[PDB]
């Protein structure tokens, strides 16, 4: 779809599942090389570098933490080793557990901030040094949330963590905008990514998620993937600083009843 | 680039120069039936027809103020006729005039409100009503500004009326969700539209100008274009009620000097 | 409460009944000089004449139809004549009325524009010309709602105005902020006014007007009053360009259910 | 100035200096009962004591860093022991650094990250806490700045902390609005603090930061301690879940210049 997006190399954190996964397997059909880290090899990383390549695109995996420095920099030295260069860099990992704030424990909080937040900062600096180090008019895009506007209670540290993504973004974005490089946020609102499909199983809970969604349907993950691709490719030239939801609606509010 | 937009049918207001002219051409590329509405016979529309149909698309023009109710139900009326349906309304047309808030003449006010929120929402509603009466999943994209956050001393009626229509297509957005209709704004910032280009043609107003923008330089309408296009098309079918800004980074403030 | 007040010259739009005749008592209370300007003389403008007084303020009325501007000029010279000079200007009349947005007529979208939207910014225009013209360091308060950010379906209109207001404020508030004048928003949810304790008399309506409040009541015009005063006040002298909710946490969503 | 914040139990973090100790002073005038936290006793937290006694209040001082849930805990039991409840928890203690982002150490940001945002969660954890366990309609203050919107070049640690602490304060107010608990943030624009005099005493820095201001001063300490005692007050009432700007203007960007 985006001719310009071939031959671009695109790291993805998080990216043995879900929406990680999906817009891997998109950059594939853009014809891009992609750098796919995963967390564990409890994962399944070498079926997602499959099904890019059978996409259309080149693939390696690579593990790593990201709430790991080290772990972080050899995300982006991995594109170098494989691949000669780094275009575009998708900070979207990410985890959630939901506790009454008041009882929230300060690990909980740590673990969520530290992956959320922390997380698409390192990954960000790591991608926008090697950028301005090379002269790469690069991109970066951060997988934020709904919830970086909605509030989302039992679910503070994730809130927070997603409300300072978007000050991180702004921030890099209006920082390295002279530099050609453009930062932009995803915010999805709910997505049948396997375990969300599989935890809203339950009739009256999937009902209950629907509710909250103006277009009535909770979206599919190649619906994310989309809006990643477009906002990579050169088409989204004067595009940054931004969050782009795709959403169903839900930062409207719930869906409407006359 | 978008397959879906193929035999789709676009009206667009103001389409006879700028960012109307600039997307009649882009749907023409994507092979869209494009409806030209244009202000009066002192403008060259004749030209847009011509530049649509070479570029791929099909095309008719039709005058009407978007101030005169009835002109705007014509060019709905206009797009069935010519074409059989309408898919994607472009209420795109605008004006504005700067003047010391305190001395702004109730006229003016008037004028810049009647063109640029009153004209949005009955091209929005026109359109709207066509789809819901007819089952059509359409789509409505309305031409805002970063003005529609930033605000703009001396043009108290513009900011007015950009801000207004943010709340405009978000209730429309909201309260069509359920019928498949996706409802947004897009946000450009400084673009070089010919007589933006003239009248920055001044290098001292055009190095002011490029000060508030963080990537550097003036956008092209073709860069708004771009966005709209991606966002009639099925590429962002899980997007409404959003305002994309599509403004160099004007948003996140002025150019950031160290 | 304000010490600063005393003698503080006041003129509140649609001031004869809800939320402008709280604020007239409660200026009152702060012995400020009230012009309460009212629509029609069927609503006892005396009756709020005598409240002001008693709670220990002076006050005069004035009949204007804020859609008229010589009207609203009317407003601001009444203010000069009686008491001297002008302090403060409160924006306050609104109308509303609900109608699907694809069927909303444009005599009712107009009208709600007229009132809400413009009458503000003539009476906005109107003080801060006299303001700037006799080195007052005058404040203008303009009400708006939770709609300036909550769409709101079957009153498009409403929201139009009020995110349109929202701004107009912040447009007045940059460009007048070095002459020493404040412009500031305050932003009501549900308050239980006469007109909204009727609107809401049934008791399902109301149940359901309070689950959208995580407070969990519908607030008393007396609580917006306490907002006006004090943004009037010399407390708040560095605020400037905001919208000051009053909503029961309505802008955060609806009541949370775990 | 307000009746109820009489005997009222206020804790205030940071409050040896700047913002902190001004809010001290304040609440003494209004007769509150407050609770001192200071860093080291370098910082002579006795004074402010004395102060807050000589304005009209009782004191305790108590040394603790937030970046230590044990030292946090240690505080709210502080104010119970002296007092015997606690009535408003005010999370003030913050720092900042900058340096270009790309070579922004982990170390920075983490210390940043840890003591404006977690810092702000404990604190407001362990006050909620309270609250619901002993029936308190209590009230949580966040100081955030103008950089919970306005983006930070240099400073993308700080300007993730406030943007992550806006959707902190939101997702409290709105998980605990129903126990009668308010929260809200109140962001300060540039004010002189002693630390920032030091930092803006060059002429061209402190000109430079001006220029920002549309109000065109640098506010006092003094102008933010008014936001907190009336947001602490039962004047805001209705008021939760909001940021309170209190920056000059500066949220609408820089001052206007024709
Ligand atoms: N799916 C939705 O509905 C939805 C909605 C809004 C936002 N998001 C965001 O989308 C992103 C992707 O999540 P998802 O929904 O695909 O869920 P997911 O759990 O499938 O994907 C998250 C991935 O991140 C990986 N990960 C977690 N911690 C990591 C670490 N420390 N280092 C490296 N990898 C780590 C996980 O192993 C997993 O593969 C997240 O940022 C999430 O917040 C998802
Ligand atoms: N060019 C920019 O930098 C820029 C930036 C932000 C937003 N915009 C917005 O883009 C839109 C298009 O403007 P543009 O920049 O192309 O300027 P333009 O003046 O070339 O286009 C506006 C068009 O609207 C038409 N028009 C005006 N009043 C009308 C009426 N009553 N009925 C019908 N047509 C009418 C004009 O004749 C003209 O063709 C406007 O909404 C404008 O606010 C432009
Ligand atoms: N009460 C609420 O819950 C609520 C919520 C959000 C915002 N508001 C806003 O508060 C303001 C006051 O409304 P209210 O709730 O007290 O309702 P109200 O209807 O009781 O008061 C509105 C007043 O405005 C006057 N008015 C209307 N049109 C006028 C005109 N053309 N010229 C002069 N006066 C005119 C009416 O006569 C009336 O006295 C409005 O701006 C409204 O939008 C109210
Ligand atoms: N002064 C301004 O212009 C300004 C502007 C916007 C926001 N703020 C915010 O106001 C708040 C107060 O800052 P200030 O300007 O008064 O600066 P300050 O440096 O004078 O005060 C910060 C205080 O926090 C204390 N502190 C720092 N780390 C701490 C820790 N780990 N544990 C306990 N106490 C600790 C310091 O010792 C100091 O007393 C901060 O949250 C800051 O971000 C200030």
């Amino acid at each position: 779809m985006y001719p310009d997006l071939k031959g671009k190399v695109v790291a993805i954190t998080g990216a043995a599942t879900g929406l990680g996964k999906a817009m891997a397997i998109r950059f594939g059909k853009e014809h891009a090389k992609v750098v796919i880290n995963y967390y564990s090899n409890t994962q399944d990383p070498n079926a997602v570098k499959e099904e890019v390549i059978k996409a259309g695109g080149e693939a390696v995996v690579v593990q790593g933490d990201v709430t790991k420095e080290e772990d972080v920099k050899n995300i982006v030295q991995t594109a170098i080793k494989e691949f000669g260069t780094l275009d575009i860099m998708i900070n979207n990992a990410g985890v959630e557990n939901p506790v009454p704030s008041h009882e929230l424990p300060l690990k909980d909080w740590d673990k969520v901030i530290a992956t959320n937040l922390t997380g698409a900062f390192l990954g960000s600096r790591e991608a926008i040094k090697y950028f301005v180090e090379n002269d790469i008019k690069g991109n970066v895009i951060n997988m934020s949330s709904v919830r970086e506007v909605i509030p989302w209670p039992w679910n503070v540290h994730y809130a927070s963590s997603k409300g300072g993504m978007k000050l991180m973004t702004k921030t890099l974005a209006l920082e390295y905008a002279s530099n050609g490089i453009r930062v932009n946020n995803i915010g999805p609102g709910a997505i049948n990514t396997t375990g969300n499909a599989e935890r809203w199983a339950d009739p009256k809970l999937k009902a209950d998620v629907e509710s909250m969604i103006p277009m009535g349907y909770i979206g599919e993950p190649e619906e994310i993937a989309a809006v990643a691709a477009w906002l990579a490719s050169k088409e989204a030239s004067y595009v940054t600083g931004i969050t782009l939801f795709a959403d169903g609606g839900m930062t409207l509010g719930p869906a409407f009843e006359p």
